[PDB]
């Protein structure tokens, strides 16, 4: 907890020059069109444009603690709005272009964005979510659950139970939720495309899951400003702001980014909405 291996921190940013970035995002477009089963892996870099610092970016929580400095929040977790990227992922699920979402993020914004929870693996848990020890029932709260470390919150279950409600925030020692990880693992193995967005892929097993797509001919796309553990294993690396990449990608796919109505929870994915017909590729 003090001795924890926090990996490599504050590595330089890479910026793809505009001409190469525009070329690269058209190539991502291409792969999304060709892929039967697209899995997105997210990490803290997709929430930096909403005021949430990352962990190992130039001004990340781990990077600044190393320099003796504080990370800076420009919002509360409660007041944070899903980014363009968050709302791009909503639409990509709605139009059947996204099979599964695997997130390392505890910021709760995927759930609040209105993304369906039966297609989301939250591998490290969710600040707004408590679980019943007795019945395992989950509650999505409008305020962050005040504890971290799978501790008692002080609230009790209301299943037509009085069981102890606890936070879902894994400490260094805790192993990942078996259900979320199982679903994340099967999602990643079966995918023919895994796109990573704003993650450094340094944490096991989260950061290895995208590599599982590379078994049986799957493609891997890494979107990240800094290098990542598995940069070598990517078919495509895009070095740019994830909001820029996704807004260009969406536009290539002929998909608008939907309005965020404020905090909503959707439990269950709907049948795909209509989407434009696919281009001739070859
Ligand atoms: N707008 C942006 N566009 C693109 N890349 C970005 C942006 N902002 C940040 N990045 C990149 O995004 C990356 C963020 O990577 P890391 O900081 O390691 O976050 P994780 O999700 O991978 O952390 C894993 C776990 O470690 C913790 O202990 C927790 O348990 C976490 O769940 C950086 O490389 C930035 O260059
Ligand atoms: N984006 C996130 O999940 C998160 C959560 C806590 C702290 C930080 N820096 C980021
Ligand atoms: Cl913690
Ligand atoms: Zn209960």
């Amino acid at each position: 907890p003090f001795t924890a291996d926090k990996g490599k921190c504050g590595l330089p940013e890479i910026f793809d020059p505009p001409e190469e970035l525009e070329r690269k995002v058209w190539e991502l477009a291409r792969l999304v069109w060709q892929s039967s089963s697209v899995v997105f892996h997210t990490g803290a870099g997709i929430s930096t444009a909403s005021g949430i610092p990352d962990f190992r970016g130039p001004h990340g929580v781990w990077t600044m603690e190393e320099r003796g400095l504080a990370p800076k929040f420009d919002t509360t977790f409660e007041s944070a709005r899903p980014t363009q990227t968050h709302m791009a992922l909503v639409q990509l699920e709605r139009v059947g272009l996204l099979r599964f979402l695997v997130s390392q993020n505890v910021d709760g914004l995927h759930v609040r964005s209105g993304f369906p929870r039966d297609k989301l693996a939250e591998l490290h848990g969710n600040m707004f979510v408590e679980e019943c020890a007795k019945c395992k029932t989950q509650y999505v709260r409008d305020t962050v659950v005040g504890t971290m470390g799978l501790k008692a919150t002080g609230r009790l279950c209301t299943v037509a139970c009085r069981g102890e409600l606890r936070d879902t925030i894994l400490d260094w020692e805790d192993s990942l939720p078996d259900r979320d990880l199982a679903l994340a693992d099967e999602a990643s193995r079966n995918a023919d495309l895994s796109i990573t967005l704003g993650t450094s892929l340094q944490i096991r097993p989260s950061g290895n899951l995208p590599l599982a797509t590379k078994r049986r001919g799957g493609r891997l796309v890494i979107v990240n400003l800094q290098p990542t553990k598995h940069d070598r294993h990517a078919d495509l690396r895009i070095h740019g702001y994830v909001d820029e990449v996704m807004t260009r990608l969406m536009k290539h796919l002929g998909l608008e980014i939907p309005a965020w109505d404020g905090p909503r929870v959707l439990e269950r994915a709907l049948p795909p909405l209509p989407r434009p017909p696919t281009p001739k590729l070859e």
